[PDB]
């Protein structure tokens, strides 16, 4: 199913930001994406977080995980395949084609990455008092159609930085890449060791990540926190319901952190 009229984000507009409506790229762009995360459904293939509870919460002190800031954007995932082949795709499954948001190659910075699908949410930052899109990518799937989505969090996270965020700022400081013509920026998203997580809640909540790997679908492994207060599907706000009854304060959290940290 299509749905016309789709947003890339409420509220500003993006240039060089269209959806794809057209055939047969729309499937192929699709297709593409299910079979890089191998996800076999028709719906979103990316990976669903799930809301931390005093059971789920254990999992801190059974295994590594990483945290960060659970910021307010909008899911999409980023097919980059080729040049000029860049697209977003949201929850509905919308496809976005992306104009003048080059991929360079860390070896050769005149080629362009391809058979790459990065995930992470778009935001819209107040830059200088001013509205400004951000993308931020969370993980990555495919890297130059390598399953780096296999490797650990650590890996992944390296490959960003290196594979992805490095070459582009290269080019930017030495070739012809001007991040004003860019219809947004593209940052890396930061994590940090749980045992600092007290830190990232003083100046919107948490998402706690494994370091295993990348896997489609409803990942109970991902927990995502969020204050009882401003606590917002039927099942799946069912586990939001029974969550408000005996939520994860703040003080939980921390003082369980504290005692799992060596
Ligand atoms: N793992 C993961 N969690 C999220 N929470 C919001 N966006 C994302 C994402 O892209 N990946």
């Amino acid at each position: 199913s299509l749905k016309l009229g789709a947003i890339f984000l409420e509220g500003i507009t993006v240039k060089g930001v269209t959806q794809v409506t057209t055939q047969p790229k729309l499937g192929e762009v699709q297709q593409k994406c299910h079979q890089f995360c191998g996800w076999e459904g028709s719906g979103f293939p990316g990976a669903q977080p799930v809301s931390m509870d005093k059971q789920n919460i254990r999992l801190l002190e059974q295994k590594p995980y990483k945290v960060s800031w659970k910021a307010d954007g909008t899911r999409y995932m980023m097919l980059i395949d080729g040049t000029n082949e860049v697209f977003m795709i949201d929850r509905d499954n919308s496809v976005f084609h992306v104009s003048n948001l080059e991929f360079p190659f860390r070896k050769d910075l005149r080629m362009h990455l391809s058979n790459t699908l990065l995930d992470g949410e778009m935001i819209i930052d107040k830059v200088n008092g001013q509205a400004v899109p951000r993308y931020l990518i969370y993980d990555i799937i495919k890297f130059n159609a390598q399953p780096v989505g296999d490797c650990d969090f650590n890996i992944r996270l390296q490959c960003i930085e290196r594979e992805i965020i490095s070459p582009r700022h290269e080019k930017m400081k030495t070739g012809l890449i001007d991040k004003t013509q860019e219809p947004f920026s593209v940052r890396p998203k930061q994590f940090f060791d749980i045992n600092i997580s007290r830190k990232l809640l003083e100046g919107d909540g948490l998402i706690f990540q494994p370091i295993g790997k990348y896997k489609p679908g409803r990942c109970d492994d991902i927990l995502k926190w969020k204050p009882p207060s401003l606590n917002s599907a039927y099942n799946t706000a069912m586990a939001v319901c029974n969550s408000i009854s005996n939520p994860v304060t703040k003080e939980m959290l921390f003082e369980f952190i504290d005692r799992c940290a060596a």
